[PDB]
């Protein structure tokens, strides 16, 4: 009873991780259909042979030519194709432990497709931006939305009554009516889209998902080819299956379902490839079904190897724009006649570049997330440089988040000035990674060493008018190594210092604590 | 013009670009076939190997009878084979023929590799706005992991993505707001925002052509479930209209709702007036939390 | 693979009937007795296993290998004495660098590709009937992270890029094909030679036709050949058939199909690339020729 209670107002979420990992389930059922329907209906000794071949036999002890039963030295190297005669009981006499696994995998994968239909059942839609999670909205808009015909007709249990080999109406099987299975594609697509959103090796699953694509359409193939060698009569000419391919059954090699399996999946390997190192057809029905089969392979396995073509260009694409950007300032340094010692500043630069490698990746990340996942990013990232700044530790926080939202890194050089005596002061800075110094005009000698988190320059671009310098700085700034630079300009802090006055009050103290010290 | 003035109006039209290089490729193999079967008849048939007839044992094997669908059926063969290139056919023997199979292969090869690059451009196109939302989740998750930005951050933008795929009604203006009349572009924001337009205090009570010029420069912003939208004291620079989703204001701390701004509600217009009577002015009056997740 | 770089180690002991002894006896082959066989050699041990005739050879793959892992200790010592940048600055205080080297746990990508391996079991020990695996000097290819980073601060710093870009993809090309000949000349020695017509030997009649010996060079020679036809899947090769040929041949052609397809198309953009900016002007001058000729 503690079941039902617990069934009678059950509704799914949609959104969760369990859901996610139901997919991944209807994900491996769907892939069984996929598969081993059209196997088990091509290549049907798969359950069971239910017809034992006869092989024509001339045992030299006997002086006749009889027919008995072929065991494997009389499918080796021979003259023509067994017969078949059907078994009394189709095979079920011998062959009843395969046939109950194979009914037993049938009976997993649709438990597996009814649950998935009673978790549709209860399926909670998304009204507004929120789940729901009432039984009777989610039954009527179930009822409503036409699911129930897709869920319908992919759970008729036709495979249960026509799918096997009965022996009272001597029905062999159709194993193809389970090929209602697949019409549940959409809990597979959803699976292999809410996987690739969310894996950290996104073109690793690329790369699986299209070779499990290029495996089920070579097997596909493989099972039309064989369809089509049982269909026109195997071993009756030499494109079709059998003893006179010759590709198929060379010197020495046992016809066995093995041997079926891998020279069809060797066919359709060479055909939709387009290699067509096969046999040629010698019957009209078999030279349009190669036409067709070698245009089919020529347009999807063009679009198929474009696409590993991008998903394996796209796996080295940040190291090819890089080399885009130095093969174009190389050609520039080349053709203007620019010194040496800048050249290898410049390539020095760059080898900098791309040896930290967390220099320049914001551009995406401004473009398409909203502003709070991008200040909560500023926040999360930042954290260690916002903890120890003078003015981030005293202010109003919405204010530094204003703040934090338009900074920039700009990277120097080990050599490279970053102010001098008499420039204009137009950006304020904080050392984001890096060591500083400040020196004389010529003398060189260093007064303090700016460790990283130190914040400089926010005096020299206020318009003080009892600072005597005003715009112009107060010293010499010098980078000691390489050094990135969290760069405040002057407009957009006096844009977000105009919309708080009591924090201008506060700086504006500050100003007259460092005039008068 | 049929061509033309089929793929502008088809609600299909990736479909009948598909079917029309398809005819194309029929079209070329047929007239390859033809051109095959002229010059196996002009140089003689049965007369040698490369020709059809029954020297050829490709075109007439063992038990097969010479008919006009076996000429047509082998000579598309050996055309799908020569303009593919794959070239599983009888070796030419006389001089024309060398002329005329390398005059054919040089010729499939170029416009084969034009036709089938046409069609893997088709096919790429027919998911391009995956691949695109693609490259930009790997870009972001590539910046989250090489940042060390926490795990609950990672999860929250990820399911920010996955909701942004699975209602795919977001962010699509960006190519109607280019190529599009200004007019058109208005006639559209009517007949899609209506329903939002319709409830709007302000929008109901206006000169028609202020209320053209509003709804031209609007924007859509998605928040998460979790997310405060104005909290006590943000400077207000921005005016919301509710299009989807639920929203509740609450306290400071204390967390217990007033009123519930449904769908069409629209707030934060005071917020942005520059009245000195209100004695907030920028400062916003009350705290703002979405409920589920908002447009 | 080829196990007769080192010395061959085992005589082929062909079957051979000389007309004056009127008998049919298994002596060493020669030349003219590996060219057109009936039967491939069969293969008898020496007792020394070819250290008596073969030294000069090992002695300089010995001297080769004994280079390259002295060429691995001092770039061992300089990881472990290596200057890690702190704040834009190198470390060069040797406390701190050995420490960060003991921290960072490159010791172990520095000790696995340090095991000699090689020098115990890789070579023909006759006292215990030990062959050798060579093999097992597979532990040196883990230190592709120098490698990397060779072939990125060459390709940043020469001043012809795309020639390096196009010789890089050339060496690529030649190790792949390289090490699938090897591949394909070890499964032709697992299963047999000669015992089938995929197989290399005296059945497969393209490895040895008429009037050619079968050497070492022989071996290598058609292996690459094989190689070099599955990976660019001309296909060109005999066909298989026992069932493990089918499978080996249907994953190498799938393997060749698509890294040759990510091979030649970065081959095809590197040379797209070579002239870009002549095609960027031909595109901006095809478009003032256009609005001049229609306007
Ligand atoms: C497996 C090897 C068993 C060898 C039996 C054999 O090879 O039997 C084969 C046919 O059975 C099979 O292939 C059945 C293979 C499939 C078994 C069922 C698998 C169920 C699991 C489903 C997989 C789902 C995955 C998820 C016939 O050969 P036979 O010996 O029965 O009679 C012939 C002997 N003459 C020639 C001397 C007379
Ligand atoms: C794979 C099975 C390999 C078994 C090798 C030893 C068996 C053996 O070797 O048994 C052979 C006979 O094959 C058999 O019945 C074994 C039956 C194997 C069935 C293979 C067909 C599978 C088709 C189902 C679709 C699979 C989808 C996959 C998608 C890529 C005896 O050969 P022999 O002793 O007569 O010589
Ligand atoms: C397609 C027709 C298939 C009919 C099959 C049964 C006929 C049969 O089978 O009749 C055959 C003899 O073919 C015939 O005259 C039927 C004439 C079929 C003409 C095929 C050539 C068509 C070329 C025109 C261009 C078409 C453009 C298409 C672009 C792709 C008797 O064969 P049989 O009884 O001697 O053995
Ligand atoms: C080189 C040509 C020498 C011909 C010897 C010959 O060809 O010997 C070959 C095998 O040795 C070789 O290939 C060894 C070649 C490799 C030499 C070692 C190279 C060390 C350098 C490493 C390279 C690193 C580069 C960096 C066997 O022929 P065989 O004359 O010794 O006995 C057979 C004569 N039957 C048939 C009449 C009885
Ligand atoms: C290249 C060597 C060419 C030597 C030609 C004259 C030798 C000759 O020709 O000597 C032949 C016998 O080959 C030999 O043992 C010479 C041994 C050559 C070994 C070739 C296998 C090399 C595999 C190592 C991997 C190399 C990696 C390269 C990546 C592309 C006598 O032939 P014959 O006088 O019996 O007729």
């Amino acid at each position: 009873v503690r079941i039902r209670k617990y069934l009678a107002n059950y509704t799914q979420d949609p959104s969760t991780d369990n859901f996610y990992y139901w997919t991944c389930v209807v994900t491996v059922a769907y892939i069984y259909n996929l598969l081993f329907v059209i196997a088990r209906q091509v290549f049907n000794d798969l359950i069971g042979p239910s017809s034992q071949s006869l092989c024509r036999f001339y045992n030299g002890t006997l002086n006749s030519t009889t027919q008995v039963e072929c065991t494997y030295n009389m499918l080796t190297n021979m003259k023509e194709m067994p017969t078949y005669s059907q078994y009394p009981d189709l095979g079920w006499s011998k062959y009843w432990h395969f046939r109950m696994l194979w009914v037993f995998f049938d009976l997993l994968m649709d438990c597996v497709y009814l649950i998935d239909t009673f978790l549709n059942y209860r399926m909670g839609y998304m009204d507004q931006g929120l789940v729901v999670r009432e039984a009777e909205k989610v039954t009527k808009a179930y009822w409503q939305s036409k699911q129930y015909r897709i869920d319908g007709i992919s759970l008729i249990p036709l495979d249960y009554i026509l799918g096997w080999p009965i022996p009272y109406i001597n029905w062999r099987g159709l194993p193809i009516l389970r090929l209602n299975r697949l019409i549940r594609y959409k809990r597979v697509r959803n699976c292999l889209e809410r996987t690739e959103t969310r894996s950290s090796m996104p073109n690793a699953f690329r790369v699986v998902v299209v070779v499990w694509y290029i495996v089920i359409i070579i097997h596909w193939n493989a099972c039309l080819y064989f369809w089509i060698s049982e269909w026109i009569g195997l071993g009756t000419d030499a494109w079709v299956y059998g003893h006179l391919n010759k590709q198929s059954l060379p010197d020495d090699i046992t016809d066995t379902l093995l041997r079926r399996y891998v020279y069809s999946f060797y066919w359709s390997t060479l055909i939709l490839t387009t290699i067509g190192e096969v046999p040629s057809p010698v019957r009209n029905i078999e030279y349009a079904f190669v036409t067709l089969d070698l245009m089919c392979g020529v347009l999807i396995f063009a679009t198929i190897v474009g696409n590993v073509g991008s998903m394996i260009s796209n796996m080295s694409a940040a190291w090819t724009e890089f080399q885009n950007k130095m093969d174009g300032i190389k050609q520039y340094m080349e053709l203007r006649k620019v010194s040496k010692q800048l050249e290898i500043r410049v390539i020095k630069w760059f080898d900098y570049l791309w040896t930290n490698k967390q220099s320049l990746s914001d551009q995406q990340v401004l473009k398409v997330l909203p502003d709070k996942l991008q200040a909560e990013i500023a926040m999360q990232v930042h954290f260690e440089t916002l903890r120890k700044v003078r003015i981030f530790q005293d202010c109003e926080a919405g204010l530094l988040a204003e703040l934090v939202l338009k900074l920039q890194l700009q990277v120097f050089s080990p050599g490279d000035f970053i102010c001098k005596k008499g420039d204009i002061g137009r950006e304020m800075y904080i050392v984001k990674r890096g060591r500083l110094q400040v020196v004389d005009d010529d003398g060189k000698k260093v007064f303090v060493t700016l460790q990283e988190g130190s914040v400089f320059g926010e005096l020299s671009i206020l318009n003080i008018a009892g600072s005597k310098n005003g715009n112009r700085r107060t010293a010499n700034v010098r980078s000691v190594g390489y050094t990135d630079l969290f760069v405040l300009s002057k407009t957009d802090l006096w844009n977000a210092l105009r919309e708080y006055p009591d924090a201008r009050k506060l700086l504006l103290a500050k100003g007259r604590e460092i005039l008068k010290k």
